[PDB]
């Protein structure tokens, strides 16, 4: 009958008809083949126990993050620089730039900032790494912000202290387009990073700069802040998030996530910390946006609802599906599925040429 985990309740990556089976035993060596178990702790745990558990989600994290970019030959003929800016709280916030060797003129800017729930994973990790030298390999000038996160070794500053580093880090490189050698700015990011993308687009516009961005590109984007709702809630507003709960993320632990982020949760309903909440106000006037969902993936839902409200806003929106994929697949499986990377890749590089200033 109906599809994932609506249909069969215990269906899990491995046992889902429409998972891209590549990915499936790319995921086997870490148990990720299978629905993780029900999270240990619950968003009511006290806030030290939280971000104890943060920590170790990410430590375990980069390590499978690090084994799947291992094996691969180097992205070739990328120039990279680290800079290292002051933020609004007196922090460090370091930009790591990449760009094609021997660029004879500007290329199409982009602005990537990192997912992990606003919470954990550094953008000095080999999977952004990767995924900005494909960017850059393209013909673009790539730009990885390294913001402060909720949680882990980069933690722990709740919201929104991380969107506050965004804001600060892309003026400081629209500032700078002509000696970065950029052309058109594009602000880009998955998950969580697809989160800080959008929100950086709504907070742009309310702070008169909009200048600083040409277009948006927010992958598998992380914004609902729903994930803590009770099964039959979760649904009837986004069924992905029933569908496909346990798909590599988990709701439970996301709904952990939610609360390290913005302890009280006062921002819940604040579109700034969940874009999905955005009113018409705040998204008319935004410049270009692309939306990319994965079929598979239990964020798919919040996804399609904000291109829908992109449209009803009328800004100049595109959305797409990655067949097969679970949340981020087209990241993460640059080894076991390079077609599904490559399009991902390809797409954005499609969208940065298309923008004009
Ligand atoms: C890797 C990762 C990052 C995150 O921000 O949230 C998660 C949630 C999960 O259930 C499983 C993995 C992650």
């Amino acid at each position: 009958r109906r599809p994932g985990r609506l249909g069969d309740p215990d269906r899990c990556l491995r046992t889902d008809p429409r998972t891209d089976p590549r990915t499936v035993e790319a995921l086997a060596p870490f148990g990720l083949d299978v629905n993780a178990a029900p999270a240990p702790i619950g968003p009511d745990a006290p806030r030290e126990q939280q971000l104890e558990y943060a920590m170790g989600a990410e430590a375990a994290f980069e390590g499978v993050f690090a084994a799947l970019m291992d094996g691969l030959d180097p992205v070739p003929g990328i120039e990279r620089r680290t800079e290292t800016i002051s933020g609004p709280a007196g922090n460090e916030i370091k930009l790591y730039v990449h760009r094609p060797a021997g660029a004879v003129g500007p290329l199409p800017g982009i602005f990537h900032i990192h997912g992990g729930g606003m919470v954990i994973l550094q953008a000095a990790g080999p999977v952004y790494v990767r995924f900005r030298d494909e960017l850059a390999a393209t013909g673009t000038v790539v730009v990885g912000v390294e913001y402060r996160n909720g949680a882990g070794v980069l933690g722990p500053h709740p919201f929104p202290a991380g969107l506050h580093d965004c804001a600060v880090a892309l003026d400081w490189v629209h500032a700078r387009r002509a000696e970065l050698g950029i052309s058109t700015l594009t602000v880009a990011g998955e998950s969580g990073g697809g989160n800080l993308t959008l929100a950086t687009a709504i907070r742009a516009k309310r702070e008169g700069r909009l200048d600083a961005i040409d277009g948006v590109y927010a992958l598998v984007p992380y914004i609902s802040g729903m994930y803590g709702r009770s099964r039959e809630e979760r649904e009837a507003e986004l069924p992905s998030l029933v569908e496909c709960d346990g798909y590599f993320i988990s709701c439970d632990l996301c709904a952990v996530f939610v609360e390290v982020y913005d302890p009280g949760t006062a921002h819940l309903t604040d579109p700034l910390a969940w874009p999905y909440h955005a009113a018409r106000e705040d998204l008319v006037g935004l410049p270009p946006h692309v939306i990319s969902v994965n079929e598979v993936d239990p964020l798919r839902d919040e996804g399609l609802a904000y291109y829908r409200k992109l449209v009803e806003a009328g800004v100049e929106a595109r959305s797409r599906v990655v067949p097969g994929a679970c949340h981020a697949a087209d990241m993460m499986f640059r080894k076991a599925a390079p077609d599904m990377y490559e399009a991902t890749v390809q797409d954005i590089h499609d969208f940065v040429t298309s923008l004009h200033r």
